[PDB]
């Protein structure tokens, strides 16, 4: 029964999720002056290529962008990982206002949203199994900021209307992921957890450092969702993200000098 209010929103999730209050727990705020440059990242690989994009979801806390992994098809490799990560799922989290919305902070600074693309270590065979390992995931996290549109991320602002209420999908069929990707690969790294319940402490996070530029029409359109589901009074999709959690004894890790 979790979600994003004042009822049952991140500071209520401990007691359900103890695990919550756990010792690697995300998102957490980057500071600059910590990280560190670590020589011993080999390059990030991020190949999308082949990605085969299935199904738009509203789940009631955000929207996924389905893929298919049975194959590898769509990968992340390189950079702090061992073998190799299928994707699985995209999401966003942003605020009601371009102020606040992401999830990850840099130097305290707020986003206005956040985009996750999720992956599992195919080591483990599934996305379930990977997510009982400390190394079964690893999330590609880029920073949305208000500016000039994103090209690549039209076609989902798009079919928001047709997945408005909790529940509801639509086909979503040739999205090419790389479109919603900046220039820069460059990244700060850690090991952490699921940002949403059961906040599984699975995660190598992966954080671009260059944010995307979104309209500001395209943000409105994602704020038009709703939590509710349909023939239910009106709950915006909106402030669905978790605030910075104590980094505890984790390092940051910086790709670049
Ligand atoms: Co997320």
């Amino acid at each position: 029964n979790w979600g994003y209010g004042k009822h049952n929103g991140p500071e209520h999730w401990h007691k359900d999720f103890p695990i919550a209050k756990g010792e690697r727990q995300s998102p957490v705020d980057i500071d600059t002056h910590t990280a560190k440059y670590d020589p011993s990242l080999k390059p990030l690989s991020v190949s999308y290529d082949q990605a085969t994009s299935l199904r738009i979801l509203n789940n009631g806390h955000a929207f996924n962008v389905e893929f298919d992994d049975s194959q590898d098809k769509a990968v992340l490799k390189g950079g702090p990982l061992d073998g190799t990560y299928r994707l699985i799922q995209f999401h966003f989290h942003w605020g009601s206002l371009d102020g606040q919305g992401s999830e990850h902070t840099v130097d305290k600074k707020k986003y206005a949203a956040e985009l996750h693309l999720v992956h599992w270590n195919t080591k483990y065979g599934d996305f379930g199994k990977a997510v009982q390992q400390p190394d079964g995931l690893a999330v590609l996290g880029i920073f949305l900021k208000v500016g000039s549109a994103k090209p690549g991320l039209q076609k989902v602002v798009d079919v928001l209307d047709s997945i408005k209420t909790k529940g509801k999908s639509a086909d979503f069929t040739n999205f090419d992921p790389r479109g919603l990707l900046p220039e820069s690969l460059d990244y700060w790294t850690y090991p952490g957890s699921l940002t949403t319940p059961p906040l599984l402490e699975c995660v190598t996070w992966i954080v671009l450092k260059e944010p995307i530029s979104v309209s500001s029409e395209q943000v409105l359109k994602f704020r038009k969702l709703n939590f509710n589901g349909e023939g239910e009074p009106e709950e915006l999709m909106v402030d669905n993200w978790r605030p910075a959690q104590p980094l505890k004894n984790r390092q940051i890790k910086a790709s670049f000098k």
